[PDB]
Order: C-alpha cells, then structure tokens, then sequence
C-alpha cells in the first residue's frame, strides 16, 4: 500500500531545515527497516508543500510504503519535535 505523511512546521523553521526535520522520519524509517538499499520496496518520496495556507509557515510532504501501524509512528516521531507544528497521515493506496 501507499501512505502519505503531511508535515506542518513552525514558521521559525527554514527551507534548509526541511531535511533536518524530515530526518526524524528518515530515522523512523531506519528503525522500521526501510533503507536506500531496499528503496525499491519502500516507495519513498519527499517534497515541499506548495499549497500552504500560512505564507510565514512551512509545510513538508512525503510518501512512504509502510504498514499504517508504523506510519502513524513515522508521523509521531516527526510531530514529536518541537520545531514541528503537527504531522498527519493520509492513506493513498
């Protein structure tokens, strides 16, 4: 299946920190067992949110293919960080 993770970041963050904020998901995935070596299995894709509603705020969206049970924790580890406003998961496939 395919799951999508939508990050909402504090306005105090930077576009250069989008890689230091998502790294909690990189570590979450790393802990889940998803690596670049088997990225052919886990269809990961990271991109910024073009449809933000707060110009001053930041939003970062990326897709994975992991069990929902740990995609909720994928998001949990992200939103856990104080820099992050909130992270919500939406199932795609």
């Amino acid at each position: 299946g395919i799951y999508t993770v939508k990050i909402v970041l504090n306005p105090k963050t930077n576009k250069g920190e989008l890689t230091t904020e998502a790294v909690d998901a990189a570590t979450a995935l790393k802990n889940f067992g998803a690596k670049a070596q088997d990225v052919g299995v886990d269809g990961a894709w990271t991109y910024s949110d073009p449809t933000k509603t707060f110009p001053v705020g930041y939003r970062l969206i990326f897709k994975v293919e992991m069990p929902e049970d740990r995609v909720n924790d994928l998001a949990r580890q992200l939103r856990q960080r104080d820099n992050v406003s909130r992270v919500e998961v939406t199932r795609y496939k």
